[PDB]
């Protein structure tokens, strides 16, 4: 459900899906399903086992597993992520700027005291197919060589981040389907729905005109800025 | 579960039975069936839906509702507990000790201002069946008369308290049976066990020999109470 809203001029229906994929790959959070097979069992549990409105009241009336089990798992995401926090500190410590030796080294150096605490945390926020040790001892040696923090270093696993900081093979711009209830040549107008399918979701846009604005002056007068100590 | 352990000299198996009957109605809180009901209809909904021990591991590895449905009810006992401190606080603020009246008008008179929040923590606390308006009133009256606080006041609702608190109909001394596997009118003895019989409950009553002690001096010099400086 991930949303976001963009401008666009006059465009045909396919410059104006080009333009949103150029905007999905650079804004939206990378597609991951592991991060929708929650809900998917939910679901498959409800298949496991008038009437409608009083099945849907004793269902709102039951105990919520779902608050108490997205509390839980929030505080262990925080809990690990404090983990990831020290582990990542106390592993940039250990080298200095100044044996000697280049930042892929330096960064195989650090890494095995950050480890852990980074798969831990990459499995807790379902994120490990996602980074390969190769990938994280890449930008390892890349925050080492640019000097950058630990927070800094570690920006790129504690949130889901855009499409395109990952792997090239990982997003897949060649399966992209536009479907389209009319000619994909004719431009854009008001109310049209298009829907940009990859291989597992969709990108569904639905265009609206910009509104007809009416402005208009009002004149204050910077002398009618008068205040009293009265109470209002 | 509830448990007091007592010392007894040579009685037969009746009149030890007698003293712990004495103790039963100084010293447990009263039987509430109401406090029971929850763990009935618990194992009432599993009797609605090697293999022991793997059921037993989907149950502890599932969602614990009764954790959170505890603490969850535990916070709205306080909440409402607040709320009666609160009311029964401010409706003693009503009256002073010197139109003219006597501590029972006195008592109807301070009485609605509390009622509500009286009637909602005995519903939430499951006592509602213990308390009618005119025990009430007249405990609030007795409190009135003898100068007593809120608190005071109060501490008859807040915890269960034992069975001679209440009305004498609500304890029944006439309908207890004395199960034994022995005579009763044989003495105590290390190992035997007696069950005192209510309607709904049981007393189950198992007697130890108070243990052979073995004392024996040691002298302790008060000159080797000689302490230094240096760390342990």
């Amino acid at each position: 459900g991930e949303s976001r809203f963009y401008s666009l001029g006059h465009l045909s229906i396919q410059r104006a899906a080009l333009v949103v994929l150029e905007n999905y790959y650079k804004d939206f959070t990378i597609y991951n399903p592991n991060l929708l097979t929650a809900s998917k069992f939910r679901a498959a549990k409800h298949m496991a086992g008038a009437m409608i409105a009083a099945a849907a009241r004793r269902r709102d009336s039951s105990h919520n597993e779902l608050y108490y089990e997205e509390a839980e798992h929030e505080r262990r995401v925080k809990k690990r992520k404090a983990r990831l926090v020290v582990a990542v500190e106390e592993a940039f410590i250990h080298i200095q700027r100044l044996e000697v030796m280049d930042p892929r080294e330096a960064a195989q150096a650090i890494f095995p005291s950050m480890a852990r605490a980074l798969q831990k945390y990459l499995r807790i926020t379902r994120q490990q197919n996602y980074h390969s040790m190769e990938s994280i001892l890449q930008h390892l040696a890349f925050c080492i060589t640019n000097g950058m923090t630990p927070k800094a270093f570690l920006e790129r696993y504690l949130s889901a981040g855009p499409t395109l900081q990952y792997d090239k093979d990982r997003w897949l711009s060649t399966q992209w389907r536009l479907v389209s209830d009319e000619a994909v040549t004719n431009g854009l107008r008001d109310g049209i729905v298009f829907v940009l399918k990859c291989l597992d979701f969709s990108l569904v846009v639905n265009v609206k005109k910009i509104p007809f604005i009416i402005l208009s002056e009002e004149f204050i007068d910077p002398k009618s800025h008068k205040f009293v100590l009265r109470l209002q």
